[PDB]
DNA sequence: CCGACAGCGCATCAGC
DNA sequence: GCTGATGCGA
DNA sequence: GTCGG
């Protein structure tokens, strides 16, 4: 990975301006405009001259191109000073920080008057449940969770899982499956043999037996399916507590269980260039099934999928270890 | 020139 | 009361 | 904003 020295100051400035294009202009497409450019400027192992050499780059165009050209030649951008600047646009993109409040609820909040946490706080009625949480653990959600944390918090949640139900299978995904050093969260899937696609409380009684032992704190939302909330790791005798984390615990039907598991341990990348080289075999793959594309394009029914292998074997790939999966 | 840029669970809104 | 739409997330 | 039919 080139060193952020190289084009930081260029993928600092593409990634600010698509915050505000997220946040407070609407424009999610612009916003993963401006993300991919970043990304593929990151990746770039040469310090950009100008914005013609990163016009070659994938994601580059013209206006992105005479946008490095002004930040090269003053060190800066005016249209992002003055945002910067703006009063009203700061404070909308702050806002959409906190879990639960989006572009929308920032710029309503903005709209009234509540610009900051602490007007947050003051109008915790204005609130919903969700936000009310993002407000609570504002600090805690922005800090990342040691590999060692996220070891302790598994083993926690893989016990009680097989304590509810021995038959139970358990998988936390993510970065951390592909061995990250760090993580933004868990996210934890979750299957039994009684829940086929084809067959009401299984995920109840795991949320509620984590809930049991005080390691699920908070709920933001949950459903039959999908549990999204936040936990905490026992604190140590005399030992400094340690931050709430987001947790979420999705419960998958057994014969689109690894589909899910693959999908979910991505990376992203990996992603891309697995469903792409899975389409010129002959077949499509997202979160829930792998399905053969037929001659005029009639996608015949799903494919018996029993581990990830099986998912690698019906594309003609050596099976990829979770830790060789960054692309 | 102009449409795609992912699809979907849950919470909550808009409206009958 | 309900259905459908919208906001939000990851 | 960028790509591409
Ligand atoms: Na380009
Ligand atoms: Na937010
Ligand atoms: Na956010
Ligand atoms: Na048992």
């Amino acid at each position: 990975a080139p060193q952020e020295t190289l084009n930081g100051g260029i993928t600092d400035m593409l990634t600010e301006l698509a915050n505000f294009e997220k946040n407070v202009s609407q424009a999610i497409h612009k916003y993963n405009a401006y993300r991919k450019a970043a990304s593929v400027i990151a990746k770039y192992p040469h310090k950009i001259k100008s914005g013609a050499e990163a016009k070659k780059l994938p994601g580059v165009g013209t206006k992105i191109a005479e946008k490095i050209d002004e930040f090269l030649a003053t060190g800066k951008l005016r249209k992002l000073e003055k945002i910067r600047q703006d009063d009203t646009s700061s404070s909308i993109n702050f806002l959409t920080r906190v879990s639960g409040i989006g572009p929308s609820a920032a710029r309503k909040f903005v709209d009234e008057g509540i610009k900051t946490l602490e007007d947050l706080r003051k109008n915790e009625d204005k609130l919903n449940h969700h936000q009310r949480i993002g407000l609570k653990y504002f600090g805690d959600f922005e800090k990342r969770i040691p590999r060692e944390e996220m070891l302790q918090m598994q083993d926690i949640v893989l016990n009680e899982v097989k304590k509810v139900d021995s038959e139970y299978i358990a998988t936390v995904c993510g970065s951390f499956r592909r061995g990250a050093e760090s993580s933004g969260d868990m996210d934890v899937l979750l299957t039994h043999p009684s829940f086929t696609s084809e067959s009401p409380k299984l995920l109840h009684q795991v949320v509620e037996q984590l809930q049991k032992v005080h390691f699920i704190t908070d709920t933001l939302s949950k459903g039959e399916t999908k549990f999204m909330g936040v936990c905490q790791l026992p604190s140590k005798n005399d030992e400094k507590e340690y931050p709430h984390r987001r947790i979420d615990i999705r419960l998958i039907p057994k014969d689109q269980y690894y589909c899910g598991v693959l999908y979910f341990t991505g990376s992203d990348i990996f992603n891309k260039n697995m469903r792409a080289h899975a389409l010129e075999k002959g077949f499509t793959i997202n979160e829930y099934t792998i399905r053969p594309l037929g001659v005029t394009g009639v996608a015949g029914e799903p494919l018996p999928v029993d581990s990830e292998k099986d998912i690698f074997d019906y594309i003609q790939w050596k099976y990829r270890e979770p830790k060789d999966r960054s692309e």
